């Protein structure tokens, strides 16, 4: 290393036993606004395996000190019997100083490639309630935490927002068991809970899919990592959360969901795929997608200079796809980029914003498996230039990978970066399949070199 280069040597900081979890995946990595560094992880209590072949909770350390020491970590949900929480975001909106953490939800039994389809909401009057089944399949509605039978009758049973299941204000089981009277769809659902006090605390779990999820939509999952907060143009203030979502054929297209009132509402946008263009001209949708090749997963979202944002999608054509969105994530134009500069293996990706500018540009940091398999971590600076407009004026942005340096030999999986309070960058990464996931901070003195 050359003088002045930081790479610190890994830390640990999620690992077997840590909070009792014998395995762990899927990092979360976020600096807040007060400085303190926020990292989540999906404790899968029972293996690496993804749901529903698991038990799997949200577990949080949280660092003041810039990440040279962390805390003893604490679960902040856990529901019961292999329900599981998996793949955690963290975003902060940072003018109420509020942090948010959205992370996908399954009943037991339920994981990515049986999630039935829709919200598990229903419409009675106008307004969307979380639906129930008894054992005989009949219908029931959760209206503000009471159970209503099919024609509207109040029941003996009640609910919490982590689907406790109480019969005259006893518990007797969880809406998310294999065991309840009483059982929430089987599906997936989008959770949100947040923070009022730099992470120390956390909110119980809101299920936010009768907003975000539609009728046709079987998985619809947090694509995990971190979401942004627009800081500049019309949008600004818009906090905008990467998901994806399969159709009834299973096919899989990235979007994100966003909200403009502070985290009370959200809205999910169009995906890339709707009205996509492929190379040659094919139109697509992502509700009819019935093809494999144009399939867009978990992705994670920047911002260009005027607040234009780039989608940085996983796919199957072997190299980063990069989308645009000339308004704010509602909607993004037809063309789809094959960045061949940047081998992308079918795997999570990290992308984000950085404070300075590089070499006189402004500019990007992104870590993912540069190789044809999980494996090879390299972290990039990619350097921001505008190569002329589209046809409707707006600029066009192209990427320059001037700098890419290999962190981890060996195996590379999931990651997430942040920047820290010193210019240098943070990252968390899965340097084994589940077992010990890794944080490290480097300089660009280091990343340059
Ligand atoms: O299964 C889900 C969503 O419910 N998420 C998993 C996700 C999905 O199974 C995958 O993105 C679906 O194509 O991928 C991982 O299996 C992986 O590729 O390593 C890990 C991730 O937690
Ligand atoms: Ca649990
Ligand atoms: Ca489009």
């Amino acid at each position: 290393m050359v003088e002045g280069a930081v790479k610190t040597e890994p830390v640990d900081l999620f690992h077997p036993g840590f909070l009792n979890s014998s395995n762990y995946r899927i990092p979360a990595l976020f600096k807040t606004k007060e400085g303190t560094l926020i990292a989540s992880i999906d404790a899968r209590r029972h293996g690496g395996a993804d749901a529903p072949n698991n038990d799997i909770d949200t577990a949080v350390r949280r660092s003041e000190d810039g990440g040279k020491t962390w805390d003893e970590g604490q679960i902040i949900m856990d529901y019961p019997d292999k329900s599981s929480v998996i793949d955690t975001t963290l975003i902060e909106d940072d003018e109420t100083g509020r942090i948010f953490l959205l992370v996908t939800h399954f009943p037991s039994k339920y994981g990515f490639w049986n999630a039935g389809l829709g919200s598990g909401f229903k419409n009675i009057d106008g307004k969307e309630y979380l639906c129930l089944y008894d054992s005989s399949g009949k219908e029931f509605t959760v209206r503000e935490n009471v159970v209503y039978d099919k024609d509207s009758n109040k029941t003996e049973y009640t609910t919490n927002a982590l689907g406790d299941l109480f019969r005259n204000g006893t518990k007797i089981d969880n809406i998310n068991s294999s065991t309840a009277p009483l059982k929430a769809k089987g599906t997936s659902y989008i959770n949100l809970v947040y923070s009022d006090d730099d992470g120390k605390t956390w909110s119980e779990p809101q299920n936010i899919n009768f907003q975000v999820k539609k009728d046709w939509m079987k998985f619809l999952g947090i694509a995990p990592g971190r979401g942004i907060q627009i800081k500049n143009g019309e949008h600004k203030g818009r906090i905008v959360v990467p998901v994806y979502y399969t159709n009834e054929k299973g096919k899989q297209s990235s979007a994100v969901i966003y909200s403009d009132d502070s985290g009370k509402n959200w809205t999910i946008g169009e995906s890339p795929n709707d009205n996509r263009k492929l190379e040659n001209g094919k139109i697509i949708n992502s509700k009819t997608l019935s093809d494999d090749a144009p399939q867009l997963t978990e992705c994670q979202v920047v911002e260009m200079p005027n607040g234009q944002l780039k989608l940085f999608m996983r796919n199957l054509s072997g190299y980063l796809n990069i989308a645009t969105s000339f308004d704010g994530g509602a909607t993004w134009d037809e063309t789809v980029e094959k960045d061949t500069n940047v081998l992308e293996p079918y795997c999570q990706l990290s992308v984000i914003n950085y404070s300075q500018k590089v070499d006189g540009k402004d500019a990007v940091i992104f870590s993912n498996p540069n190789a044809r398999s999980r494996s090879n971590g390299t972290v990039r600076i990619g350097l921001i230039n505008q190569v002329g407009t589209y046809e409707n004026g707006e600029p066009k942005y192209e990427f320059d990978w001037k700098y890419n340096k290999l962190v981890k030999p060996g195996y590379y999986a999931y990651s997430c970066l942040t920047e820290l309070s010193n210019g240098n960058i943070g990252l968390l990464y899965e340097g084994t399949p589940s077992e010990e996931m890794s944080y490290i901070e480097m300089n660009l003195k280091y990343l340059e070199s």
